């Protein structure tokens, strides 16, 4: 028993992290086979941050102008190209320990691991969710850019984020591997805000759960709610609307703890409306957003990866 | 900016996972050169739980009693020995992935990564403190023997646990890798109860550190306090008395914020007395005990590991 946040290991991704350094700015790659990904910004300039062509940039650089490093050993480019907006080296050596992996692009609300990096070492790993409002808070500091974030399915690893930039609120902004941002956001210096954010009510649910199967149940009740009951509950304390989808996903859990999905809404609207008056939910007294049912069920059950 | 919960990379530590099996046990073990370390109950069988002899039990087996598995490959034992309450399984094979490592047992309060295994598969990887009761409340599932907990110093790996046995609170008990229960613990089937836990008084002061560094005051004051008069307040709401050695380590701390220990003594007192009113720290409606002075300097400033 217990309930953690809970990062998937980070050896596969440790063994793909480098150093890319350009004029002079230095932040971390992705070494996957003979290609080495970051984001476009490194070939920006401190008097460039504020509106850059990158198409510009990127036609007057030329391959020896990218020092890459991975641990001791410099690596040699041979080529280079910008898709969208994460910029794609081609070295001379493909990396052994290139994992299996896929590129995948997440939908609001999903969790990953981050393993933060500076001058291509690791230094720590974290679990982030992707905020409604497409930020994540992660933790990072300037040298963090191109630090990635990813899930692991058995042997394959998942790269869904690589990071690109801090806003204002200390929230973080960045591109699938493919260079799309996640978000409206753009890699420029300009003025750009978070937008509101929301809690991921599935995962709040997801989380009760896990507590039900810990030992926690002080929270439940004998009431039940509608869907669309608890929908008009949920849009006044700023939560996303649950829908049938939601419910459907979250149906394993209500099978192994006995607990109809619509009966732990009915908990989570009192917990809305009451607060928890001095209590604690796994250690918390805030309501968690961050755990997916899909990280209650592989935490509560045992699921490994070779 | 930002703050989270960070483990070290687990990359090192992946390597050395193997599967130990013995009758119809099976846990895990540490494979470091050529030597497997695990938990000693390995041996016990569903009626030796109760009160085990386990130096009875050890003469009685062979080396071939003992399955090893690392991955796809079964490890040969030609030797085995006891040490207090580890098991250590000398094998044929050197590990190749072995790290440069120390055995160290921690002090309550310390913190450390878990890498959550079963099957000798990791399964993933989060950060804990050892409770002043000695317990650590972790995420453990049956067949977690036998993983590890641990810290990382640039290059080297300090292991510090390895898990024993769950506590009826849903807390968990475990050795030293040198098989040195924390606590007062004992690996028989009986009875056994955490003891008294506390709040880590100096770790909370680390964190509200961590907190000003990224931005949040609110909860800051003109008052000051002695430390006397301080842990007069601790003691009433069941914090660990602050030391001054505990002032000195928070020493740096201190001097990066301009923010005197005792002024930030004086916050707790007042956050102790009044809570926190609807407000939140770092993301947290209570008082985080789970990250030194050491973690929030690591993480506040960017230190790696190759
Ligand atoms: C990569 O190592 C670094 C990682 C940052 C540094 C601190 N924490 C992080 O996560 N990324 C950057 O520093 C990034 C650089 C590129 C270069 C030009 C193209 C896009 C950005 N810059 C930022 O993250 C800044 N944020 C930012 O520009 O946000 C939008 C914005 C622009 C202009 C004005 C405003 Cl008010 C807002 C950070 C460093 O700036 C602040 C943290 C002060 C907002
Ligand atoms: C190793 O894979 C396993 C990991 C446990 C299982 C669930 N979560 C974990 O962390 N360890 C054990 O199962 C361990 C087995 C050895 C075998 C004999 C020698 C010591 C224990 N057993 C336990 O962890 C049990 N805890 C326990 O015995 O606590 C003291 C105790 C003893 C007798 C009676 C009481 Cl009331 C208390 C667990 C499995 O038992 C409970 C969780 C139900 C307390």
């Amino acid at each position: 028993s217990g309930f953690r946040k809970m990062a998937f290991p980070s050896g596969k991704v440790e063994g793909c992290m480098v150093q890319v350094t350009c004029g002079t700015t230095t932040l971390n790659g992705l070494w996957l086979d003979d290609v080495v990904y970051c984001p476009r910004h490194v070939i920006c300039t401190s008097e460039d941050m504020l509106n850059p062509n990158y198409e510009d940039l990127l036609i007057r650089k030329s391959n020896h102008n990218f020092l890459v490093q991975a641990g001791n050993v410099q690596l040699r480019v041979i080529g280079h190209s910008m898709q969208n907006c994460v910029l794609k080296l081609k070295v001379d050596t493909a990396n052994p320990k290139t994992p299996k992996y896929k590129f995948v692009r997440i939908q609001p609300g999903q969790t990953f691991s981050v393993l933060a990096c500076y001058n291509g070492s690791p230094s720590g790993v974290y679990q982030c969710a992707m905020r409604p409002n497409f930020t994540i808070k992660g933790s990072f500091l300037n040298g963090s850019c191109g630090s990635v974030g990813f899930n692991i399915d058995y042997d394959c690893v998942s790269f869904c984020y690589m990071h690109h930039m801090e806003l204002p609120t200390g929230v973080h902004a960045g591109t699938d591997l493919a260079g799309n941002f996640y978000g409206p956001f753009v890699d420029r210096q300009t003025a750009q805000a978070a937008g509101t954010d929301t809690t991921i009510t599935v995962n709040v649910l997801a989380w009760l759960y896990a507590a039900v199967i810990n030992g926690d149940r002080w929270f439940l009740n004998r009431f039940t709610t509608t869907l669309n009951d608890f929908n008009l509950v949920a849009m006044k304390y700023n939560y996303e609307p649950l829908t049938q989808d939601h419910v459907d996903i979250l149906g394993p859990l209500s099978a192994q703890t006995g607990i109809a999905v619509l009966d732990m809404c009915a908990s989570l609207k009192e917990l809305l409306q009451n607060g928890m008056n001095g209590r604690t939910i796994l250690g918390s007294a805030l309501l968690e957003d961050e755990f997916t049912p899909f990280d209650v069920v592989r935490q509560c059950s045992g699921v490994t990866f070779q």
